[PDB]
């Protein structure tokens, strides 16, 4: 029983069908967001759509049906640079009910809103690209590209997050060779510390596990291959090795011990925008984008609504500002944002390609 639980079994399955899709090159998401954004829309569906949302989600592998919505809204107080900004379209013939909205309202402060994707849909593309310039602030102008909605889009949900920490202890900015992969190395600007931290090592699969804190009690752990198996990112054996179960011990007090660490990190930013719908249909979330068999009819009385897709962008500035073993990044890692308190992966990503 927990949202958090349920948010990183679904995590580590996104990544991994992702993976299929981007089995190398950077890779970065926030569950979290991409779960509680995808609540919503599992809220107004009903029958078969649902029931995979719900077993999708993971929520059903957690145990809650009339209680994930609240705590949404709870977890969410809990939670709460952290920004997350997201909205459900709808084409307006097939009308959102009065209540559908007051639920987004009351559950995520959210509220979905009417376009006319049936005859105008480049307006309402050009209208959904304003709404997200507009609360990005800039950074993000043009999140939906040129044909990716027309007279079929019925519904999309747009989702766009950005973090920026503080870190406990400011890093000091030392440019290095990041091995990319068996043939090619790019020179990065590496940052440096020298600090108590937890550190684990993972036997089985011969990598290091690091907890870099923020100051708040978010933390980011880095998994970084020690042996390298493959002549690629080197990271392999970790993705297909990964499971709830296993990053869970890797994580234990018991299996991460403080210690004197130098680390050694690059500086960088990522940026990366995703289509989910391919990857959540081969996750088994069919119903919720067919055409013929979507039941959202908790959202709208019209027969006619199915999800046609999700943009989902996430962005991450990692540099030097705060407020023995070696660790020394210099080749690709996995690593994770997590909010500690709840135990919620806010986001999760693959760093190979400077």
């Amino acid at each position: 029983e927990d949202l958090c639980v349920a948010n990183t079994l679904f995590a580590l399955n996104l990544f991994k069908h992702l993976a299929k899709a981007s089995p190398t090159q950077n890779l970065f998401l926030s569950p979290w967001s991409i779960s509680s954004t995808m609540a919503m829309v599992y809220m107004g569906s009903r029958g078969s759509t649902e029931d995979q949302m719900a077993k999708v989600l993971q929520f059903n592998e957690v145990g809650a049906a009339d209680k994930i919505h609240s705590s949404f809204r709870s977890l969410s107080s809990a939670i709460n640079l952290l920004e997350s900004v997201n909205k459900l379209f709808g084409e307006k013939s097939a009308s959102f009910r009065e209540e559908y909205i007051r639920l987004c309202q009351k559950y995520y402060s959210s509220e979905p809103q009417a376009v006319d994707f049936l005859e105008c849909a480049e307006e309402a593309r050009k209208k959904i690209n304003s709404w997200v310039k507009t609360q990005t602030k800039g950074k993000i102008p043009n999140l939906l590209p040129e044909g990716s909605v027309d007279g079929d889009t019925r519904m999309v949900l747009v989702n766009a997050v950005y973090f920026k920490g503080k870190w406990k202890t400011p890093f000091e900015k030392k440019l290095y060779p990041f091995r990319v992969n068996s043939a090619q190395r790019t020179p990065v600007q590496m940052m440096y510390l020298r600090e108590k931290l937890n550190i684990g090592y993972i036997e089985d699969l011969k990598a290091q596990i690091l907890e870099l804190p923020y100051a708040g009690d978010v933390s980011m752990f880095l998994l970084l291959p020690d042996e390298i198996a493959d002549v690629s990112t080197g990271l392999e054996l970790l993705e297909s090795e990964i499971t709830y179960d296993k990053l869970n011990k890797w994580t234990s007090k018991d299996k991460m011990a403080e210690d004197e660490v130098e680390v050694y990190i690059p500086q960088f930013k990522l940026e990366e925008h995703y289509e989910l719908r391919s990857i959540l249909r081969s996750m088994g979330m069919e119903d919720a984008f067919n055409k013929g068999r979507a039941n959202f009819s908790g959202m709208s009385e019209r027969n006619d609504l199915f999800l046609s897709e999700v943009f989902h962008q996430a962005m991450v500035d990692v540099n030097e500002e705060g407020t023995g073993p070696q660790f020394v990044a210099d080749h690709p890692f996995l690593f994770l944002i997590m909010h500690k308190i709840t135990n919620c992966i806010l986001f999760f990503g693959r760093f190979s390609s400077p």
